[PDB]
């Protein structure tokens, strides 16, 4: 995919420790955790180590059935979904350009690309609901590229600030390239297949380093930027043709000279 024009005659140079074509036999443990070392996941899902795995040219983030949801006390709370997460060992920094090309899962769970593990901020480039089980959301969520920022810690109290773009085709049917220029602490620019589509001026400067993350989550009710999407279906979690978010690659660049 094409990168923004570089500011002032600078050139883009790849940040190797945050970029990966995922074309090997297994995940590069110098660069990635294949689980989330800082968070267990969003009940009734928790991340299972290795449900994020490299194979067939992709970082694959698969969500599988841990327990029958009719077997646990409350399927909105008790853990019965094994979700996937990969988290960067190197920190993401203000100023860089980030882009991931991926096809969402076909589950009522997120396929997400975002930044956190900070002290006061998060940046969600996309939290895509490939196939919401609440069926009145099928004409909308599968086309949505929804970006968001969150504020906590010293800035708890501030509401999220986000926006969205309606894609021409469903996230679960396409590899699309979602791009994000952390251009300033006060200016985030978002790209869809190389075209600038969204802009957020964050409520306070996003000037702290964050880790970069791909994951999948169940949302048991509307919360932290996310609608009422429905719980996923065991028959889809069991199906490897539907249960996997596939990231063909992630590339990150900084301006040099
Ligand atoms: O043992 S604990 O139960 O965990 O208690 C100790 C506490 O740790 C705190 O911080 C975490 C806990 O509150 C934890 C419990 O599950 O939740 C962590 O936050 C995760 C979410 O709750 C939070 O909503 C969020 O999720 C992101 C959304 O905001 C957003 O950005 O989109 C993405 C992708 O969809 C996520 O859904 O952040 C999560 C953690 O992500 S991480 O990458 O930063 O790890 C809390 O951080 C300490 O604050 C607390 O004082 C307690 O000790
Ligand atoms: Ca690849
Ligand atoms: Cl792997
Ligand atoms: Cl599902
Ligand atoms: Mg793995």
């Amino acid at each position: 995919a094409q990168l923004p024009s570089p500011t002032n005659g600078k050139k883009w140079e790849k940040v190797e420790q945050l970029s990966d074509e995922f074309d090997g036999n297994s995940i590069d443990t110098n660069k990635w955790y294949d689980y989330h070392p800082f968070w267990e996941g969003r009940a009734p899902s928790n991340f299972k180590k290795g449900d994020a795995f490299v194979s067939d040219g992709f970082l694959n983030l698969r969500s599988t059935l841990r327990k029958e949801p009719s077997s646990v006390q409350d399927p909105f709370k008790d853990i019965w979904v094994d979700a996937a997460a990969a988290v960067s060992k190197t920190k993401a920094q203000p100023g860089y350009y980030y882009e991931a090309r991926f096809m969402a899962s076909s589950l009522s769970m997120t396929s997400s690309f975002w930044f956190r593990v900070g002290q006061f901020s998060s940046i969600d480039v996309i939290e895509h609901i490939g196939d919401p089980s609440k069926e009145n959301r099928q004409d909308d969520l599968p086309y949505q590229y929804h970006v968001n920022t969150h504020y906590y810690g010293k800035h708890a109290g501030l509401q999220p600030l986000g926006t969205e773009y309606k894609m021409p085709g469903r996230g679960r049917d396409n590899f699309y390239t979602y791009g994000f220029w952390w251009k300033s602490p006060n200016e985030l620019l978002f790209y869809f297949n190389g075209k600038q589509v969204m802009r957020i001026v964050p409520r306070v400067p996003l000037d702290e380093e964050l880790r970069m993350i791909f994951d999948t989550e169940v949302f048991p009710f509307a919360t932290a930027g996310v609608a009422n999407i429905g719980l996923p279906k065991p028959e889809n979690l069991r199906d490897n043709s539907k249960n996997t978010m596939k990231v063909d690659w992630v590339r990150v660049y900084k301006l040099v000279d």
